């Protein structure tokens, strides 16, 4: 009898999927893909509001990611939330992880009936503007026009990129010779891509409180009764950042650091995003402007 939300969570280990269900769920909580749920507490901890979902998918199999196309229904569509797992263990893979989901999610995506693709285009319609300091809250209560990127490529569903292990930035700073500023450029280079979809973007370390259960149930549609504090967006404390949807802007990354060609990132993502699923790199590839910048420690 409760709302029903669900998750699409894809990527991550068996390990680091547990954690991200533990860090979702830890305070307001009382052939196929990997299922669970709980059940959303608000912000007194007494009163459910939700019961959330998650299906998971750790690997972009396209055999399994068929399996998603009878989860998404006309009357799920509205409730569902995408969330990719990437890991600061191995940023220098991000980009191509990144885009090997969208390419497999759309893949599912245009093979859904009219209905749902009409359900979708009124998701991504009404998307516009939760979030955005006009009328509407980023859980989709009621209380200008776009800038350059933003939403050009919404996916027809909402998109949360949970980057994991952020305690291992420190661990690159020490034993590779990170500088603050390499880690400021994996941000930008994120940024811009997921700001053509209307993404959010967060870091969380196991164990370490954070804006995660905030973002991902408002992300849901989940209102709260009691709580009217917005999410709090940050780019500065290197391992905390939290870009919520709707927020961020080309103005904005740009002034993180210097020296970024964020049009030209943003570009280098439609090259890479206009390509068939499932051989060589395109040119203006964003992935490869990525992994030229973020190099591998072979």
């Amino acid at each position: 009898r409760l709302p029903e939300k669900n998750i699409i969570l894809l990527g991550g280990t068996v390990d680091s999927q547990r954690e991200f269900f533990e860090a979702l769920s830890s305070n307001d909580r009382r052939f196929a893909l990997g299922y669970t749920y709980y059940d959303v507490l608000d912000a007194d901890h007494e009163d459910t509001l939700a019961r959330i979902s998650i299906y998971t998918l750790t690997d972009p199999s396209p055999a399994f990611a068929s399996l998603l196309q009878p989860i998404l229904t006309p009357d799920s569509i509205p409730n569902t939330l995408i969330v990719i797992l990437l890991d600061w263990s191995q940023p220098w893979k991000w980009m191509r992880q990144l885009r090997e989901w969208i390419l497999l999610l759309r893949t599912v995506l245009v093979s859904l009936s009219h209905e749902c693709k009409a359900t979708m285009e009124e998701v991504m319609l009404s998307w516009r503007d939760r979030g955005r300091g006009g009328g509407i809250n980023l859980d989709g209560s009621m209380t200008l026009p776009l800038g350059p990127g933003e939403w050009e490529d919404g996916l027809g569903l909402p998109l949360c990129v949970v980057c994991q292990n952020a305690e291992k930035m420190e661990y690159l700073e020490k034993t590779q010779g990170w500088k603050e500023e390499e880690f400021d450029v994996v941000l930008q280079f994120m940024r811009t891509v997921l700001l053509k979809h209307g993404a959010s973007l967060i870091y969380t370390t196991p164990s370490v409180p954070s804006q995660l259960p905030s973002l991902i149930h408002s992300s849901l549609g989940i209102h709260s009764l009691l709580k009217k504090q917005p999410l709090k967006h940050n780019v500065i404390e290197r391992d905390k950042i939290v870009v919520p949807p709707n927020w961020d802007s080309w103005g904005k990354i740009r002034v993180l650091r210097e020296g970024f060609d964020v049009e030209r990132v943003s570009n280098g993502w439609s090259v890479d995003l206009d390509q068939p699923y499932p051989l060589p790199d395109p040119e203006g590839s964003t992935v490869v402007l990525y992994e030229e910048a973020v190099q591998d420690p072979t």
